[PDB]
């Protein structure tokens, strides 16, 4: 309590981002001698990710989660990360921030532009596409009243596909989907398990479409209060709670199918050569809208490894 800080997130508590973050605090609390505490406000208590960010940025919130890919209402040509299909995997995306000019440039405009310090990555699920009938191939796409985040990237998703997008915020899905107000969303299985979807949704999709990734950070308002040992403190819990965080989602992928079955929800796996080449436009107007730093940031994404991690 002499720093008595604030982690804000749109993740409810039985997710793995909230138990991630839980070990973050418990590890803070523990090697900073009780000098910080971070508790934490899950379920957009505080506003969605757009309206944590810029609470990071005035200072008035500690600490948040955000997808590489949600800088891209900052810098178009972030939207690379979340153009469907392109980043193949985790290790793709890992690359793409770290061991990239694009990414390493990003980094350094998030602390200069947006005040805010990435602390740690880690890996926050394949999105899927549930729904309230079959999704055996992208002809069941046609005219789907499918929900999606307020996200250009996402919409696109669903617009491309051939699908009727809805866009909300994260907290009004399950009524959405109760109701049939929309008849699908897509997300990865961890929040569809998170969120209890499947309670309300009847077929999940293999669709494998977009990979999220889970940056921690910090405000630079607040970590430049924090005396250097401290901010080595808060640095080294991001980063162990970032590879448990991997790992609660990489264990979940592999369980998750059975566990939806259990529970009543038809599992299908359609064809995805259709839904890639669905995005080849999309791609096209990507390049178009944000010239010539968006081919380079694609180009430089497409020459990386899927192969090994770092
Ligand atoms: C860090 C964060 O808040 N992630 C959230 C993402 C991003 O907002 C979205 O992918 C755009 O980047 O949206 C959800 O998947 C969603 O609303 O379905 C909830 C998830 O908790």
């Amino acid at each position: 309590a002499d720093y008595d800080l604030k982690f804000g997130m749109n993740a409810g508590t039985s997710s793995n981002e909230y138990k991630a973050a839980e070990m973050f605090a418990k590890e803070v609390k523990e090697k900073s001698q009780g000098k910080i505490e971070i508790s934490l406000y899950p379920s957009s208590q505080l506003g969605d990710d757009r309206a944590m960010l810029k609470q990071l940025k005035d200072g008035s919130l500690d600490f948040t989660f955000a997808e590489s890919a949600r800088f891209q209402l900052f810098y178009p040509e972030a939207a690379v990360f979340a153009l469907p299909y392109v980043i193949s995997n985790y290790n793709v995306a890992q690359k793409a921030l770290f061991d990239t000019e694009f990414g390493k440039d990003l980094i350094k405009k998030m602390d200069k532009d947006l005040g805010v310090t990435l602390l740690s990555q880690a890996y926050n699920g394949t999105r899927q596409t549930t729904s309230n009938r079959a999704i055996n191939s992208i002809a069941d796409m046609k005219g789907l009243k499918l929900r999606v985040p307020n996200a250009a990237t996402n919409l696109a998703y669903a617009k491309y596909v051939g699908a009727s997008p809805t866009p909300m915020a994260f907290s009004e899905v399950y009524l959405a989907l109760q109701t049939n107000a929309v008849d699908g969303q897509e997300n990865p299985l961890a929040a569809v398990q998170a969120q209890k979807f499947y309670e309300v949704q009847k077929f999940l999709a293999m669709t494998n479409h977009i990979l999220n990734d889970q940056l921690y950070l910090v405000s630079n308002e607040t970590y430049k209060e924090l005396p250097e040992d401290l901010q080595k403190v808060v640095k080294d819990a991001a980063e162990n709670a970032a590879k448990y965080h991997t790992k609660l989602f990489v264990d979940g992928e592999k369980d998750l199918v059975t566990f939806f079955e259990k529970q009543g929800v038809k599992i299908t796996h359609p064809d995805l050569v259709p839904f890639k080449e669905s995005m080849k436009p999309y791609y096209a107007e990507f390049v178009k809208q944000t010239g010539q730093k968006g081919e380079s940031a694609l180009k430089q994404i497409e020459a990386i490894n899927p192969k090994g991690e770092a």
